[PDB]
């Protein structure tokens, strides 16, 4: 499934997620954007021998499983499959699971710098909600 801005903004506060920890929706959105592009669809692939399922891009090998990784731990405890759902309600579910380990998410590519260092309203400017 897709998401919009207003509709992420809506669904990210539903789940509890602006300024949850203090990871603002620009936190969110900014990350997701370049990442998945807000969809519950876009998949990527780690030359290690994982993949990364979910809107927000979780990797089958350290956060998540799929059953195929070829070797995996999953710090999670949840299905990576589960992350492409048509509700964030999953990904988020294991997101503010997995934003509490101790990197937070001081390992996505595109947060990394991207979004922890640049800004973070043109990811929710006009969603005032």
């Amino acid at each position: 499934k897709v998401f919009g801005r207003c509709e992420l903004a809506a669904a990210m506060k539903r789940h509890g997620l602006d300024n949850y920890r203090g990871y603002s929706l620009g936190n969110w959105v900014c990350a997701a954007k370049f990442e998945s592009n807000f969809n519950t669809q876009a998949t990527n692939r780690n030359t290690d021998g994982s993949t990364d399922y979910g809107i927000l891009q979780i990797n089958s090998r350290w956060w998540c499983n799929d059953g195929r990784t070829p070797g995996s731990r999953n710090l999670c405890n949840i299905p990576c499959s589960a992350l492409l759902s048509s509700d964030i309600t999953a990904s988020v579910n294991c997101a503010k699971k997995i934003v509490s380990d101790g990197n937070g998410m001081n390992a996505w590519v595109a947060w990394r710098n991207r979004c922890k260092g640049t800004d973070v309203q043109a990811w929710i400017r006009g969603c005032r909600l």
